[PDB]
């Protein structure tokens, strides 16, 4: 009611921007924390306000941060408001110019819901897609991308070009690391050209990852590729020089690359969730186990070494566990199940030796059991849901990376946007979608295209 | 003749499909070996080839006219040793005829750890599919 | 209501087959993808139409694919509609000839639900059983 009063008064200033540079709509976007807490009244207010102001002026504004309220919704986690901001259909012919959600084609339950891409098409210095996908400190990015226009954009682009580029890079990297294997295993004219190709491709990836770091754990792969290429060029340098360490860095980079192959395994749907599971496991579950296992290992190792410190009697074979490193090696060998279990010789207290060893075994086993129990507890829920969401997020990020790698003219040819006319000489870019609803039968009074057909 | 024989003893599972319990059991076998394991085997194998060529390269040092002096000499032998280790029979020791023994041991350990976590993750995926799909789909 | 009007109109052609070879019931069988999406109004229309046409002519037809609408229900994933078609019991003595689900024995809560196997018994060149079981997708 008060809003109706204020906007009915002529002295009011609707477009007034604050000391922060924000306007009315920006504020609401800041305040839409969740649907449940507010019971979704803000959307009603946004709607009433736009219906009270028949101009594009507000959403065309930018804060002192240089952002539209929509872009502010992207920088924030506002989701329910965003579904309204994008999906907006108005039957009123006077205010119909505002509605972004158009419906021009309907014969029945089938219809074409046509949407608008103006600031979203990755064109003008930023976009809702790019902003969201490169955003951080927002865990709602999944639900943001579940929406109709953005999801369909990503799918249309994947079916347009990106799949080709992904498989292409996969092929390049495949041949690269295979050549590297051939080199490492056999160490004429073909080998020289192959080495040159290796150097070139390594320089390419190294500079790509360097620019990425300069523009900077979902990004864990970039540093790994960088370290790989670094070790490669180092191996090349040491190869020419009379050095023995050239094999080491080479090999390390090669194995690291075969490990990086998982990143390319992230393409497939099932393999995608699988690799996400790899990352989540090795991040959360395992590190606790390894840290605490290691401190146990150090303790029981110094213990065994001290007991073994009895004189070897001028024979190294008589003294097992003599060197601390050797003792730790024996322990890890035992945890594998190859270790040598025996009544120790050259020992003051063989009983205590055996007991400490057994305790180490038991503690290691229960510790393994507890990483397992923690794993199952997290997985029972986090496995299914988090995998798909985080995977699609990674897919989107990589897709946009590929899209930013390309120039404007090729991009201009691959644009998924198809222009469409709208009333009042309003021309705007749009993405046609076709959906169906079998429940609600509502006659279509508002439709742009008279002739109902794809033509 | 032998291969066909063993293949037939494997085909015996198809006749196990008659019994109700063994039916769902065989369905579980097929579903597992189709969905879960293939990812594990593909990715395991590529890891195996990588670390195998790694160990072989390090071992490429001169055997000194002694084949026994050079373990991991043949790539096939090295891969065999790695799979043997994954079983738990592998011979773990400070390598001889090697330029970088520390790096060798480290690469080997990393292979073990990666294999283990990988196994844990196929187990995760298995359980995640098993919570619902096991009973009804069977 | 409009269906009542049309079937009350004499110029109507009920048995008209389309350019695809399908008939009315074939279309509905294509249409009922799932129970949840449509809230099950189609079975009502199928029932009303058969009650308004007391012949076996429709169910006896074959499309250009050479299939009954029942056979088309098999070729598609139509399930609830199929439950209706097979479980069909009519108390009306005039149209009782149509109902495939018969009840000839009842002393109380116990009864004999007798069903019909004409095209389902794996006899005449195909069957709902064989079609479904050998179907894919």
């Amino acid at each position: 009611e008060i809003v109706q009063l204020l906007m009915e008064h002529e002295q009011t200033d609707i477009t007034s921007r604050d000391s922060r540079g924000n306007n009315i709509l920006h504020a609401l976007v800041t305040v839409a924390e969740d649907f449940k807490t507010q019971n979704d009244f803000v959307k009603r207010m946004y709607d009433m306000i736009l219906l009270r102001s028949g101009n594009w002026e507000l959403e065309t504004t930018r804060n002192n941060d240089g952002l539209t309220p929509l872009q502010l919704a992207a920088k924030m986690g506002k989701a329910e408001i965003l579904k309204y901001i994008l999906s907006r259909e108005i039957k009123e012919k006077r205010l119909r110019s505002l509605s972004r959600k158009f419906t021009d084609w309907a014969y029945g339950p089938v219809s074409s819901s046509l949407y608008d891409l103006t600031n979203v098409d990755t064109t003008t210095d930023n976009s809702v897609l790019e902003i969201t996908v490169y955003n951080t400190n927002i865990d709602n990015r999944h639900e943001m991308l579940t929406l109709e226009p953005l999801h369909t954009l990503l799918h249309m682009k994947w079916k347009k070009f990106a799949k080709h580029m992904f498989f292409l890079s996969f092929c390049f990297y495949f041949f690269y690391n295979i050549t590297l294997t051939l080199v490492s295993y056999y160490r004429g004219w073909l080998q020289l050209l192959g080495r040159m190709f290796v150097l070139i491709w390594a320089m390419c990836i190294s500079v790509k990852e360097g620019i990425a770091i300069f523009l900077l754990s979902d990004a864990w792969f970039h540093f790994v590729f960088f370290i790989q290429a670094v070790l490669v060029i180092l191996s090349v340098f040491l190869y020419l020089f009379a050095y023995k360490e050239y094999l080491a860095c080479l090999v390390l980079a090669m194995a690291l690359g075969w490990a990086n192959m998982l990143y390319y395994t992230r393409g497939f749907q099932s393999m995608g969730m699988y690799s996400v599971m790899i990352q989540k496991v090795i991040l959360h579950d395992v590190l606790k186990f390894l840290f605490v296992y290691i401190v146990f290992l150090l303790g029981f190792g110094v213990a065994l070494a001290s007991l073994i410190e009895k004189c070897p009697k001028d024979n190294k074979d008589c003294s097992s566990y003599g060197s601390f490193s050797d003792a730790v090696l024996e322990l890890f060998k035992l945890t594998i199940g190859l270790g040598d279990l025996n009544i120790q010789q050259n020992s003051k207290y063989p009983i205590l030796f055996l007991f400490l060893l057994i305790t180490y075994v038991i503690l290691t086993f229960v510790l393994l059991l507890n990483m397992l129990i923690a794993l199952m507890g997290e997985t029972v829920e986090n496995v299914s849901k988090e995998s798909e969401r985080i995977w699609r997020l990674q897919r989107a990020r990589t897709i946009l990376e590929f899209e930013k790698m390309l120039p404007e003219w090729l991009r201009s040819r691959f644009r998924m946007g198809e222009l469409c006319k709208v009333a009042e000489d309003d021309f705007r870019l749009c993405l046609r979608i076709n959906e169906v609803k079998w429940t609600e039968w509502k006659t279509h009074v508002s439709f742009l295209n008279e002739d109902p057909g794809p033509v």
